[PDB]
């Protein structure tokens, strides 16, 4: 029930030619385009009621308080936590995850204690845990994929002992395009006494968050893959996990009492916001959360599987071409083609106007685990079309033939 | 040789009305205000050229990637640093601050080490070496303020032993308006043994930045108060420092090859820019660096010297105000009216349009100095007029008349 003519027409930057050719992004995993009512809420901001916020002693400054504020309660909305004081305003999901490797793990962490993560996480959600297990003398496991790419849950209780105190797991892998048992696994976690934290930066732009619902108690995501501005994103943490966490910064903003060698901390959520914060992206983020609310997530979702079981179909169509991942699946396909290097599959394809990914795709050890180098990979959004996926195939239909005829004329 | 009328025309936001009275915007030192030259940049950003940046495999990858990359070449030339390898882009001063002392102070300072500070210095310049010196056990000192609220190099000399690790002073307060002898300090700094760490985030939008003639190790700014997007700034460091830290932030974009459980890094600046980077943001900083070298920072100097010795002319006309710091100053009075309290100042102005700050300004070390809970102040920047000052010190002398006038009728 959503109109995708109506849709695109709401992203400037679709309408363009790039080589000649009419663009086809498909690139949303590595970032997303924005519509009017995004780009449109920033120029507001900047041309209105740009201020400092948290004074509100001038009528800008209250403006852009109430802007700033407002948003971070459409986040807690659209995510469904109990309280804004468990919505931390941050850089992205990377500074998200990295502040609870520092503020808990680091702080919880005894030689004995155990991370878990598994071998499909992006890096993201790998780096701040061996720094973490490194600094404390922890231990650091990884759960097993399955030969589709998928997580059992018998692996996951194995992978996940009485001495492991976090898990840490993606929701939904940007490479595999798999949906991974988050509940379940916050049900594991819980059972031996760990937290369990959940990387949602590729599940919140295209699926209906419920962190009561998945019962995790940390969860990170990232504006710019979701419609909204860059260099803004959520940390998500249960009440009292945040309460007795340390900041990860310091300074204005985030302090109550400042002595000359002790200070006292803000309440939640403002502990963990340390500096003038972001203003002018956060209100932007929450125009997003209103424009894709205003859509549903649950058609953005229902598109998205409609885009991903075709693409599966007409992939399969083609001869020497390799899926990675399971059937049920994101809005996505990581690929190869027999003996084309993925960075020329997607350098030809750019000379056709369409983008797409290629290279590790932050999953150095995926790529390890699937045994190849590098892949190419295209992602869908609610602005992208089956002809646009059309265009795609044939356009790989052509790139196969173009390096065949190249190397038989090369024969020579 | 500028003209403050054509400056004013390129500022949307002070073409309004708060509370049926012109905007008078006197509140630059908590931020600043874009011109279209910025907002414009982030419109063309979102509506043609947003994408992932560093793959370069896509047009609109290639582009975002050169305009990114490009604005780290603005704010190198902008500050005089030797190499981009010296440029990280952070989300503001804050950040900066922070990074220097994680990466920095809490690898280096051992038990007998001193961290040395002044009595001025904003809570982003503070908090950060308390919790250093907590986590080492190294020793934090202060640097004792003159009657003015200025700094002298003997006390500087004193204060600092080849013991101190550590100077970190602010370039000018945002409190006394005080510019600090930099180049001296880092000279005393060096003789130590020390570097030096310079908060500039109140000098970068008002004067020319030179971090050759400076010497300093490390210098901090932020976007939101020279023109440009909130969110982002900056933190320059000499590369040789930066090669031997350790990043602050751990994930994609910033290592080289990632194992199970070991990582290696990229080379600087990536080695410090963890996940994908503030890219609109930056990219606005660079026109907003452009706009304000086409000005040219000496000119914009001069003007705010002009409004800073006009406002302190007319501020001693006034009977019963106190102004604080001293004689020489960058663009901005700090300042109580006896027996009103700041905040009422504040409300009253904002009733006549005129938008200042009340408050301890993340600065309640310096408050006790002064002998205060807060204070009152406006702040100057390129597009602000002698008109404006008029308007405010007109407005002080009527809440000055009008607070008297209930009291009196209140003798009742
Ligand atoms: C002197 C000074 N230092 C530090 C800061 C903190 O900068 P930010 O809030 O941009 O991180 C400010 C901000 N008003 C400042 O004026
Ligand atoms: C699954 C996943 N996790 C983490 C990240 C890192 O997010 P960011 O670069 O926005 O910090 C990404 C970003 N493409 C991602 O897709």
């Amino acid at each position: 029930h959503m109109n995708i003519t109506d849709i695109r027409e709401q992203f400037p930057i679709l309408h363009q030619q790039v080589n000649g050719h009419d663009l086809v992004y498909l690139d949303s995993a590595a970032t997303s385009q924005k519509p009017r009512a995004v780009i449109e809420t920033l120029d507001k901001y900047y041309n209105q009621y740009n201020s400092n916020v948290h004074r509100g002693v001038h009528t800008l400054g209250t403006r852009a308080t109430d802007g700033y504020e407002g948003a971070r309660e459409k986040v807690r909305k659209f995510i469904n936590a109990k309280s804004m004081a468990e919505i931390i305003f941050t850089k992205g999901t990377t500074t998200s995850l990295n502040m609870v490797a520092l503020s808990y793990a680091r702080a919880n962490l005894k030689p004995g204690d155990e991370v878990v993560i598994t071998y499909m996480e992006h890096h993201a959600n790998i780096i701040p845990w061996q720094q973490a297990v490194k600094a404390t003398g922890a231990t650091l496991k990884y759960i097993p994929l399955q030969e589709d790419g998928t997580i059992s849950l018998e692996d996951v209780r194995e992978t996940v002992t009485s001495n492991t105190k976090i898990v840490a797991v993606s929701h939904v892998s940007n490479v595999l395009g798999t949906v991974n048992p988050i509940k379940e696994m916050a049900k594991i976690a819980h059972d031996n006494g760990a937290v369990i934290v959940v990387d949602g930066a590729q599940s919140t732009p295209h699926m209906k968050i419920d962190v009561q619902d998945l019962d995790c108690d940390f969860f990170a995501l990232s504006s710019h893959k979701m419609c909204g501005p860059t260099g803004v994103g959520v940390l998500y943490g249960k009440k009292a996990l945040l309460e007795n966490m340390e900041p990860a910064e310091f300074g204005g903003e985030m302090i109550d009492f400042v002595g000359l060698y002790e200070s006292t901390w803000k309440e939640l959520p403002w502990k963990f916001e340390a500096g003038t914060p972001i203003i002018a992206g956060a209100i932007g983020l929450g125009a997003a959360i209103d424009f894709l609310e205003e859509i549903g997530l649950d058609e953005i979702s229902r598109h998205e599987h409609k885009l991903a079981a075709y693409a599966l179909e007409r992939f399969r169509q083609l001869d020497g071409v390799t899926v990675y991942g399971p059937e049920e699946r994101a809005g996505l396909v990581t690929f190869n083609l027999d003996d084309v290097h993925p960075h020329d599959v997607a350098t030809v394809l750019d000379a056709e106007g369409i983008a797409v990914r290629a290279g590790h795709h932050c999953a150095q050890p995926l790529m390890k685990w699937l045994d190849v180098t590098a892949t190419a990979a295209a992602s869908f959004y609610l602005y992208n079309t089956e002809e646009e996926i059309d265009k795609l195939v044939e356009a790989l239909q052509k790139t196969k033939e173009y390096f065949t005829n190249v190397f038989v004329d090369l024969e020579h």
